[PDB]
């Protein structure tokens, strides 16, 4: 059977930069290293509460290291997973620890 997977690091340091009722933005790390072939951008996918099928947000690929998605009703729980894709392969989905809340927020001294 098919063999060879990707041989690149999947992305991590995966962590929320910033919350809006509108919608939610999420930051995350390169690889410390890219496989032979090379890195060709990354993919970000959503699953709703309620569902059994996740949502695709990044249309081609994702050029920056953030991504935003948009159209996101207000108060609702949404998973977030990011992974590596190279012209060899894909890495394995990450999984992040707490769901991310479309609910705006801001600092609070102390």
């Amino acid at each position: 059977g098919s063999s060879g997977s990707s041989g690149t690091s999947p992305p991590t340091l995966l962590t929320v930069d910033s919350v809006t009722d509108t919608t939610v933005t999420m930051r995350w790390r390169p690889p410390d290293h890219i496989g032979a072939a090379g890195l060709d951008g990354y993919v970000l996918e959503y699953c709703f509460e309620g569902t059994e099928d996740w949502i695709v947000a990044n249309k081609d690929l994702i050029d920056k290291t953030k991504f935003t998605i948009t159209g996101l009703p207000t108060d609702a729980k949404i998973f977030v997973r990011v992974k590596a894709v190279n012209a060899a392969g894909a890495s394995e989905p990450k999984y992040y620890s707490q769901p991310i809340l479309v609910k705006e927020s801001g600092p609070s001294s102390g």
